């Protein structure tokens, strides 16, 4: 009766298509069994590091191959990572590492990073090692080792995945004007997101994924459902809205997830008239977020491919979904319907259910939930109680079902 | 209730709330719409508690094909009635054991000549069957201890449909040497229905087709139907002419057919005649195939088949072979085991055997069942091997694909 995990699911699927191609990333093809074999490479290399089992262990990347076979060690094994913002202060990152006990900084070796873990090495004091994921940079030759160069060094073994219970700490998400919370995953949370992703939203068969966003926040979110539908996976490592409807046209891209500025960039490109985007079936997006009117305009050109997904950090993503038909002029301000596989309501202050039409607070019950805040047990029982997740975001409904984000119970 | 599961009934009501005005069930004249289907759950509900065939109560089930039975299976699926279905053509024998072991108070019977003559003979075998349910106007010979449920739901109000918060391990369903009852468990049919609607390749609004019992399958089929965003077209009775117009009519997109039906099916001079195109997925595995046949049917249809497996024990998702998976050497095989359950083939002692060894399929995870009513031994034998003891034994091939060979 012991629930599965994301690793099973990932191991299991890189195990069914051997010998597919699962993942494109410029010029580095790899295959299921190639992505397997280096995964399997990556946990030899961050066990023997001391960032493997039972070692908190930090992520600032950009999109590279590599972050998705460390991202799949940390999912097979169940790896407590800590995903650090490309673009977030010293101090927050600090007090994010600090907080989850980080003992191992994986960094891109750009100069920016370089310059961010060596500063982050004197704030924080867990930090021990850093773990450059290409030949390590002189300005940290004497505290960084080449993670790759030592995977490269082990040799592919059989990829297993370690069975977890529910409960286990396998991620921290932190993400506001005031302290970072460390919202805890636990790998029944994300086997559950995962879960309520292929079976609810519209997945196109064998997806054709394009991931122009960074794999660091995003990666197994849509790597792993990709890949379980028997799907490629072409990530971008940067945005150019000519680019992208080109790879459209040429890999026949079925799929893809775009946020607001991306969608603005790719409608108001000269080539978006020229490039046959036919093939994509279903673009992902997020709640609160693109302007309707902009939506309206896109809908009216490439047709109502458009999804929208909602979530916390609290409960991952599945939250609520609009559907592409479900895409009408009312709903453009829809966030999504409620899923079927949690139980979402909207409450008041008393936590009565509202009535339909009347504002309430967005409330969830299911194991999609998170397990709270990382060593902060009163804000825990602040938000997760009385049996609801209180997400802190205002809603009222529709005579059909569809919830309509107004604002904040902050605001 | 924080980090609490839902059961199947919650997303059974919740799909025919969000498709409250779309057509979701046909029967004949029959179209009723999610809206309507609730309705008539509500009232269900309502006259089974009334009736003392409700919450607590062990009921049965004898029924052909009516748009009743879907508002019947779908009043247990919110509320958790424990049913236990009895098979249409099945012996005194069994239907007696069946019952006894339950401890069926209440019979669920289609009102034909043949189930009242049964639900007599069934009163004077199993004495815990206390009444009768007859769907429809009560026969004469069984007025004096059978009510007519359908006139009982009618007289009250359309409820708003809830779901009953049901613990994960509460007993919803029993499905039976001696037939052995399985323990149907909320999480058991929860999670064979999430595996359905992620692994299967459904259609885009499946419009299926039930050739089949709504009894035994028809909730396995209908709740991830409308979850899709689909509507059933439920047929009475299998009539290959029939089934050949409605896929070209109806534009069926969807259909379970059990290898027997296809059979017929391909040797109908409709099958030249009528459009089948609109045909896109067909399940079918409900007992075994002939690989010859699935060729011939490829051969004439495409490659739009897909075959599922599963026991009483672990539901219907054990295995699934893929629509293009099919291939000439691959119509032997049951399919590659699913990725949200552990499926493995072990050998004496349990030890995973080798990709081209004979091993037995074995099922780890929320998919398997209670275990056996009333029968401690067989539930530490079948099950409680810290895996699921199927007693198939299977072949693993280069692929993952596992070839059913033999059974002990």
């Amino acid at each position: 009766r012991s629930p599965t995990h994301n690793g099973h699911l990932l191991v299991g699927a890189l195990k069914r298509h051997q010998n597919k191609p699962v993942l494109f990333l410029g010029d580095t093809r790899l295959t299921g069994g190639q992505l397997a074999d280096r995964i399997s490479q990556y946990i030899q290399a961050f066990e023997a590091l001391g960032a493997g089992t039972g070692v908190a262990v930090g992520l600032l990347s950009l999109n590279r191959p590599e972050v998705l076979m460390i991202i799949g060690a940390g999912q097979a094994r169940g790896y407590r990572r800590t995903a650090l913002h490309p673009l977030g202060s010293l101090a927050d990152h600090a007090y994010v590492l600090n907080d989850a006990g980080i003992s191992s900084l994986i960094i891109d070796p750009n100069p920016m990073f370089v310059e961010r873990a060596l500063a982050l090495l004197e704030q924080v004091d867990s930090l021990q090692q850093i773990l450059t994921i290409g030949p390590v940079p002189d300005a940290l030759k004497h505290v960084a080792v080449d993670l790759s160069a030592e995977a490269a060094k082990y040799q592919p073994q059989p990829l297993v995945a370690a069975d977890l219970p529910p409960d286990q700490v396998i991620g921290l998400t932190y993400t506001t004007t005031g302290k970072p919370k460390g919202v805890i995953g636990t790998a029944q949370s994300i086997a559950t997101m995962t879960s309520i992703q292929l079976a609810e939203w519209e997945w196109p068969a064998n997806p054709r994924f394009l991931m122009c966003t960074p794999l660091s926040h995003a990666g197994a979110a849509f790597f792993t459902p990709t890949v379980i539908k028997g799907g490629e996976m072409i990530v971008l490592a940067k945005f150019d809205p000519a680019e992208v409807l080109r790879i459209i046209e040429e890999q026949r891209i079925t799929a893809t997830m775009l946020v607001p500025s991306m969608l603005y960039a790719l409608l108001d490109h000269p080539d978006s008239h020229t490039r046959d985007l036919s093939s994509l079936e279903t673009v992902y997006y997020g709640a609160s977020a693109i302007n309707p009117v902009r939506l309206a305009e896109a809908i009216r050109r490439f047709g109502p491919i458009f999804a929208q997904y909602y979530g916390q950090s609290e409960a991952p993503m599945v939250i609520t979904y609009l559907a592409k038909g479900d895409h009408d002029e009312k709903r453009l301000t829809s966030c999504g319907r409620p899923t079927l596989f949690a139980r979402v309501a909207l409450l008041d202050e008393h936590g009565k259910p509202v009535k339909q039409g009347e504002v309430g607070e967005i409330c969830v019950s299911g194991p999609l939930l998170a397990g709270g805040y990382w060593n902060l047990p009163d804000e825990t029982s602040r938000t997760f109680k009385d049996g609801w997740l209180h997400t802190g975001d205002l809603a009222r409904e529709d005579s059909d079902g569809f919830y309509y984000i107004v604002d904040r119970v902050k605001d």
